[PDB]
């Protein structure tokens, strides 16, 4: 109630540098609320904290005859919602950042008015979490607990059992992993990956993960391995920046381990069998021998290990099927179907091999029926593959994947 | 030549994530320059990195029929300069903030349409530089001495000779100083202050200065005084916030040391002897008895010791002319015509009393005869002396100084 | 082998400053042994590094008739044991220290003749580890999970479950824990304590760990209480030091909580139940009603749940026979006959009520049939109390524990 | 009066934990004091605080028939000072360590019984600031100021302007500076080096000073040039590790500048004009020729100079009889005369070559007119070198110092 007028004062309180006491209240007035409070805050806020109309055609108004840079800034003034500087003016209040990218996180949960509202919170997230302002640190056994037990919640890939799960990844020297921090929420992670150094490429996820597995000299590792990304904040969703993260991560390896001379992942995929069961439809006008059909109605059954003749004549059309399903089938804006690989693509990272049945979890073998990839992170190829993809429509495979073309 | 398709690259580089390299080369290749080059940069930034005025029309085209916050966004983002993205973009640079914000320096050195290319500069500080984005650090004899020695630099007010005078007024327990520190500069302060803890209220700077000064204990002190404030950022000119260190300080200082109960300021008011040169002029218009313009005549001579009786004489019209100065007259955009006044008034202070030849250094003399004034921060009267000034017209003056109101 | 003759090096490296790669050899060689080496290396230390008799004679010989202060100088050094420096000069090897500290640890495992080649140990333990170089941390959810992880492992009372068992006391503002850390080991500490801040003294130790407890506000909180101390370091047995922090951090807490006003502790308070079965046994000595001996044949049955009254009339024989056990029964040294009584009287606290069954845990059910006490720790007396057990033969009991004395 | 009691008392205190406060006081009534009181502390220190004779003769009565190690221990035991412990009790005060370290200053200041009382702090500060505890921290322009002023304090060899001559020599990256620190006294440096990148050997310390100099690419560096080492505490006379300092420096800079090769000294060696004294007079019972004596009268006239060909014959003759000096000349106690010479050479370097008027400062010209050497810390030759010197009484020379042989 009075909670909508004192952001009222938040923009009228000009250079009194009090407003901050102002910014603070709005924000713990907020603190509390429900679902029908929330939302109607997020409303007026739309509703009446937008750009004035009045002068922004008084200025269209000027520009119809004035068409000199000068005008082009009361006209782009103008044009900006009020509801920006009452955010700007928001970002005042102790720790009002983190406060204000939880309030977009409720927003994102929530008309069409509403994605107005909030292209404002992007605008100036995008500038606040500009890549220049964040640190690139070191997630190990070291890092205090309370930020550690955040990164045991937000593992979204392959999620982390407990504390001891926890270290297993954490602890060896065999082990490692980057975090992106900004200075203001700063004991909590935006987005972070797990690497494993090795000897080779894995194809199964389960190779890098099983304790009983034989870890091996830091620097005797040959190659490191991206197996696991994850965004942490969702009010950031949009800002994006995982992108930095790997091209980051990568040379702070060199550095430190000159040994190491490649950089894969051991990627997911998900939306993949979502995809076959497009397939499948008769209606998807997709070509299929009746022979094919008859063998995906394999995947209908749970079972894979029992025969293992059964997986293995899954396996035979899968990995083309796949192949195919990367290297052309685009989604009806033209880009590639998969959302994981609209990443690493996206990144200039090749499609190096599929691995079939790498996964094997219960979300994996509902995501993609078990499979997983490696993307490849070579050095001078990345500009060239950003755009073979960007403007034209290739993806950067390699030839063993290629192979598979037509089967 | 090539360093100005450079960043036509850097912002085509979509989801790349390496045109930090961009960003960086743009840097250094400005990094170098000549005062012909560097002018020819800052102007092909604006003559040809500004709003496509195309998009923009197709969009003020359908905003026409359009009046829903859908099309206000689309406008005010066609409004949009591309070389507001572009120094978003030449943020990601090594210390790329630090090098944007020299180099806005090197702008506001030197056309109107230069005034365009600026307010985009301005735009970005503004909430870069956001307040919630600063740590108010405390400045010491223990701080670093590569940011010490700026200091000694930055000192605007009362110059500061050399270490030992720069310790002087740092190191007791007496003093106290506090500085804003961005997190991406960080060695360099954005503005800081020099409080001189004590038992009254200084009237002469000197007091405040002399080594032969008698220190007190720090808790013994009764009142704080602000006796000099400094922005070391040029390029940051107009993002101001030395209007927040106050508040912040005696703050922090209510904290540490609760048995300071007043805040007060032993400031310079320069454009003081200015307004007298203006005065004097008989086309001024302003009153004054053949007797008075008599007395001021003894301005001329560079003495005021000779004779006590000659500056006792001149002390008896000049305060009241002071009081006048502050008190009513006002600017041509009807403001106080000190430019420190419309700072500690600004921020709701009260001119408490006027100091008569408070400095006597060289600078003051011609800056103001050697007045100094003091200015009162009190708890609750702030906002009230705030809103009087802001908009009416008032000036919050104690008894003593509206005292002076008319002799 | 050659790992024998490397120390004599150690000792004959004057001016060199370069032993320390003999200290790290000779600590990497020591790093890798058997129970048969290692037994072969701290006698070879013994029986051959100790003091130089001929020197030594030679000293008491001038001795004899020079009885003036440089005398008793190159007499007290000649009595040195060579093994003394070598520990010193060992000491240079990286993270030396550590590594001397864990080899006293593989010493006290395991003649008498060894316990003369440990008091060394412990001479320069005592001084190394002197009071005035160890900094009090505090210990919560903040710090680092390596070291927080040792915590969870030194957990010597009331044995810590796993990490949410670990959060569930370190995390509330209701709990906190502090810890003394030496500037070489640092990562590991030495011990620390573990607080609940209150509104009242807890009988049940249970009271104080059920998550179903109720928080209360950090400083709505009136008495602290101390419910576990734990010493990590086993090589540093002997070294005591648990007596200083509790007089550290209730001072801390001074600070930080002014509303705190009591200071007193859950103890366990083991080694009764011990004491129990000499009295039970007739040859004690002990005076014992047929009535009595007839109702603690109760104890032998593991339950004390069942028919309520049974406990009840155990209680009524236990609390008085332990107060009796504190209040007069002394050890063959004349001294109090619980170990952790021997601590909170010995750092001038008071015995402030028995707790029947406090703990109930089967560790507590053993060691005293669930009984548990509360020391406190008042201002004044605690020079005067740790005189009244010092040198006299006196305990410091409230008269609600004396009041037990004769039933 | 009673501040000699309060000891007695902090003997007495045992596992009270609180003589603490007795440490404090104890050390405050002496932070204030005369020295006729300093004096009178430092005496009834030694007259009543020392080995209580009863208990020691006690001791060397069980031993003239028990031999055995635990009998040596109860020896050496009762041969023990009891102001040994009053030292490591006094420690616990508030930073009672640096508290006692300037208490052993008062005393080197100032009968033979002082010895004895000295020896014991000297026991104490040999293991307290053991070098194991003490971290080699880096010196730069970085460094907090209160601390980077005791270094130009403490510079004894080439004595430091003021501010900007300290900032010249630890500003640029030509140049490099490290210092040892404790943790208790921390903010103040035990012993620190001045170093000098450079492409070369230096002859003149003129050279490395001079801002008109030459600065080059810290890694285009491949000599480095220890110019001035000095010690800070002076209460740490005979606690030395300067020794240490340059062992390890040499090796960080391995790390940090692989292009290093060299590493040498650009040392004073004073009292040598001392040397030259007792060579002049005709009762030396040294060899000089008619011709020599009469060259050698030069010396007394304070000119150089003048006459180029004056100084020339000067050279003639000194650096010949230096080489002397050097390669033979010891002392009554069989040591290289020069005090700087016992250094580098007990520390296993090399005296490379002699620099003729090197300094030409007031203080070497008095110290030894002008003269200047250069030691050399070669890889192997090192511990080798260290022999050559310790035990045989050889002094390690390079063919072109061993060539000025005779002359
Ligand atoms: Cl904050
Ligand atoms: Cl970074
Ligand atoms: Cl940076
Ligand atoms: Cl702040
Ligand atoms: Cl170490
Ligand atoms: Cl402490
Ligand atoms: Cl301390
Ligand atoms: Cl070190
Ligand atoms: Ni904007
Ligand atoms: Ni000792």
């Amino acid at each position: 109630t009075d909670i909508e007028t004192l952001c009222e004062m938040l923009l009228s309180s000009r250079g009194e540098a009090s407003g901050m006491a102002i910014a603070a209240e709005i924000l713990d007035r907020w603190s509390r609320f429900n679902a029908a409070e929330a939302v109607q805050f997020l409303h007026m806020l739309s509703d009446r904290f937008g750009a004035e109309a009045a002068a922004l055609d008084k200025a269209i108004d000027a520009y119809r005859t004035d068409k000199s840079p000068m005008a082009v800034i009361a006209l782009h003034n103008a044009a900006e919602p009020r509801r920006q500087e009452l955010l700007r003016r928001l970002n005042l209040a102790p720790n009002g950042t983190q406060k204000l990218v939880r309030m977009r996180e409720r927003l994102l949960e929530t008309r069409a008015d509403l994605g107005a509202v909030d292209t404002d919170f992007a605008h100036l997230f995008s500038s606040w979490f500009n890549r220049g302002f964040l640190t690139l640190q070191p997630i190990d056994w070291t890092t205090p607990a309370h930020i550690l037990e955040k990164i045991i919640k937000y593992e979204a890939v392959h999620e982390i059992a407990g504390w001891e799960e926890l270290r297993r990844r954490l602890a060896p020297a065999d082990r490692r992993c980057f975090a992106f921090f900004h200075p203001r929420l700063r004991d909590d992670p935006l987005v972070f990956v797990e690497v494993a150094l090795t000897r080779s490429i894995p194809s199964a996820i389960a190779d890098v993960l099983d304790e009983s597995r034989d870890h091996i000299g830091a620097d005797t590792a040959t190659t490191a391995v991206f197996y696991s990304i994850s965004n942490c904040q969702d009010g950031l969703r949009g800002i994006s920046f995982g992108n930095f993260l790997i091209k980051q991560v990568v040379e702070d390896l060199r550095r430190d381990l000159p040994g190491l001379k490649e950089f894969v992942t051991l990627s997911p995929v998900p939306g993949f069998a979502r995809w076959i069961s497009k397939i499948r439809d008769p209606k998807s006008g997709f070509p299929l021998s009746p022979e094919d059909r008859n063998t995906l109605v394999l995947l209908d059954d749970p079972t894979w290990p029992e025969d293992k003749a059964r997986a293995d004549a899954v396996e035979r059309i899968l990995l083309p099927l796949a192949a195919r399903y990367f290297i052309t089938e685009r989604t009806p804006d033209n880009r590639p179907v998969d959302p994981v690989a609209r990443f690493h693509l996206g990144n200039g990272a090749r499609l190096e091999r599929l691995n079939f049945l790498g996964d094997r979890s219960v979300k994996a073998m509902r995501q993609a029926h078990g499979l997983m990839v490696n993307y490849l992170y070579k050095l001078e190829d990345i500009e060239t593959n950003h755009e073979a993809l960007a403007q034209r429509g290739e993806v950067a495979a390699s030839p063993a994947v290629k192979a598979l073309q037509g089967k």
